DNA sequence: GTTCGTGTC
DNA sequence: GACATCGAAC
């Protein structure tokens, strides 16, 4: 994933279009494999251009034209009929804890560059950003990204974009780069029309084969999900889980970190800073130590009110599952997901954490959202359904 | 307040 | 595969 693999290569190029004499172009493209095989299988009579950054890098063929820039700051004088390639991913921070590292004055010009940028983001985004902005109208790009857009809040923006500037095809591939902890999409937008198609593949000793899962004519940014009529029938069949909790996140490493309360060593009266790893499916290990804090279990509640109070935790980085599980104890966490139940809720703590950790829970999740992301986010979590048995709002 | 991507066994 | 980041980011 500084190389993409020829199936991978040969399916994008399987799903693009251009005009005869149409320029092309591949952002990051170093030696350009994806204008070598849009080449080879279309033909020679277009314009086929190549951005690439890092002069090390840059090794296209006498018949394309390469050109040293940063693609994402590059005011190219005319726009493009097909886009295609494999953004640069990776978040823009300190070294010690992101790979991606510029001048904060250049980060400063790609927040101004792209209206999506939300959050931390990531260089993927700014790429289709960018690669949008500098298609004709009826132009098409064909890249391969992480699926983590088509679900995370950082890309809300990114997603209401692409659904305003077009159509767009999205075909789900999963973890297919060797040795990189992903799992990848391709989008296929055309900027013209509009809605959004999605589709499952097949991989074969032929290659990749598109598989169509579902179409969303009237898209608009919302969250895109794998659903079916199963997963369909279990969101009406009760309240959405948000509805009937207050969902807040624990208190981060630092905040614990700094507390002059927490220690570095257990002692008299000193209990653990749970994590993750402290949470199992339907109960908690106090006793284990992951986090290296301890502090006095009383003083929790100055770094969040709620610590004081028996609640309901569901676990946040264990993957697309729903663990959970009732702290009876009120501890102080560093993770997870503390729902706190809204007013006029009346609750079945034992009964609910049962239906959470079900298999057909966790079926329902794998369904809809797969291995786009390593965790159970916000936003999957609020719309888990709940009926009767478990929880009623009065 | 809380988000995000591998990191390490 | 197991089993989860953890803190700089806003
Ligand atoms: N498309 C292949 C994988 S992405 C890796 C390539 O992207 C290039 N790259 C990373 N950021 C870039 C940028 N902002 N503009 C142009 N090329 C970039 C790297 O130099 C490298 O050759």
């Amino acid at each position: 994933r500084v190389e993409t693999p020829p199936e991978v290569v040969d399916f994008m190029v399987s799903l693009a279009e251009a005009p005869r004499g149409g320029r092309v172009l591949e952002p990051a493209c170093a030696h350009g494999p994806f204008l070598r095989a849009f080449r080879e299988a279309h033909g020679t009579a277009y314009r086929f251009v190549g951005v690439e950054i890092d002069p090390k890098a840059l090794d296209l063929p006498p018949w394309a034209e390469g050109i040293l820039a940063d693609f994402l700051l590059w005011e190219p004088g005319e726009a493009f009929d097909l886009i295609l390639g494999n953004p640069p991913y990776g978040i823009v921070g300190e070294a010690s804890k992101y790979p991606i590292h510029v001048f904060k004055a250049v980060k400063d010009l790609y927040k101004k560059a792209f209206s999506t940028w939300k959050g931390k983001y990531n260089l993927y985004g700014a790429f289709l950003e960018k690669a949008v902005r500098l298609l004709k109208p009826g132009g098409v790009l064909v890249f391969v990204v992480p699926a983590t857009w088509l679900v995370l809040e950082d890309f809300a923006l990114l997603r209401e974009f692409l659904a305003r500037e077009g159509k767009t095809s999205v075909y789900y591939l999963g973890e297919v780069f060797p040795q990189k902890k992903v799992s990848a999409v391709v989008i296929r937008f055309q900027k013209s029309g509009k809605g959004l198609s999605l589709w499952d593949t097949q991989e074969s000793e032929s290659g990749f084969t598109p598989i169509l899962w579902a179409e969303y004519p009237h898209w608009e940014g919302e969250i895109i999900r794998f659903e079916t009529e199963e997963t369909r029938k279990l969101e009406i069949s009760g309240m959405p889980l948000g509805d009937l909790f207050h969902i807040r996140f624990a208190a981060r490493s630092p905040e614990f970190k700094k507390h002059p309360a927490v220690r570095k060593e257990p002692g008299p009266g000193l209990v653990p800073v749970l994590t993750g790893r402290n949470l199992k499916p339907g109960w908690v290990d106090y006793e284990k130590n992951h986090s290296g804090l301890w502090m006095p279990k009383e003083r929790a509640k100055e770094l969040r009110d709620f610590y004081a109070t028996p609640h309901l935790v569901v676990a946040h980085t264990k993957g697309t599952r729903v663990v959970a599980a009732w702290d009876e104890r009120a501890y102080p966490w560093r993770e997870e997901f503390h729902l706190l139940p809204k007013e006029g809720v009346r609750l079945d703590p034992s009964s609910l954490v049962q239906w959470l950790n079900s298999e057909a829970m966790q079926k329902h999740v794998r369904t809809l959202y797969r291995d786009f992301v390593p965790h159970l986010t916000l936003r999957m979590l609020e719309r888990l359904p709940v009926r009767r048995e478990y929880g009623f709002h009065t």
